């Protein structure tokens, strides 16, 4: 296919372990993106086939959504907060290094990345 397998969201052989900024990052962060009207195109990996973007995985080295961060963060994928931000980050670059500036897909990602930011801002110590 032109679309790759899509990353992985458990790891069958970490121990389970909470911390409050892995919380924080579920139940405040993706909660409230997931929830934003902008979301849907950032809910589920690029499926280049079906939006006719044959150069995506080309480009993008490092595919990245937030249908893969929920279910990583619901499967207790990370071991610690900074590798659930780093994927947020790596969705919000794709997005802006693939696509054209003022697309409608780039103004989309940089309202979400906005607030993003603002709760990363209150991220617990
Ligand atoms: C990250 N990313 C994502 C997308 C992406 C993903 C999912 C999409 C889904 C629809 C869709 O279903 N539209 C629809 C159909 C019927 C009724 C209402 C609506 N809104 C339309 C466009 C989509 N574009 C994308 C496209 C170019 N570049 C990117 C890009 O970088």
């Amino acid at each position: 296919s032109m679309n790759p397998p899509p990353p992985e969201t458990s790891n069958p052989n970490k121990p389970k372990r909470q911390t409050n900024q892995l919380q924080y990052l579920l139940r405040v962060v993706l909660k409230t993106l997931w929830k934003h009207q902008f979301a849907w195109p950032f809910q589920q990996p690029v499926d280049a086939v079906k939006l006719n973007l044959p150069d995506y995985y080309k480009i993008i080295k490092t595919p990245m959504d937030m249908g893969t961060i929920k279910k990583r963060l619901e499967n207790n994928y990370y071991w610690n907060a900074q590798e659930c931000i780093q994927d947020f980050n790596t969705m919000f670059t794709n997005c802006y290094i693939y696509n054209k500036p003022g697309d409608d897909i780039v103004l989309m990602a940089e309202a979400l990345e906005k607030l993003f930011l603002q709760k990363i801002n209150e991220l617990p110590t």
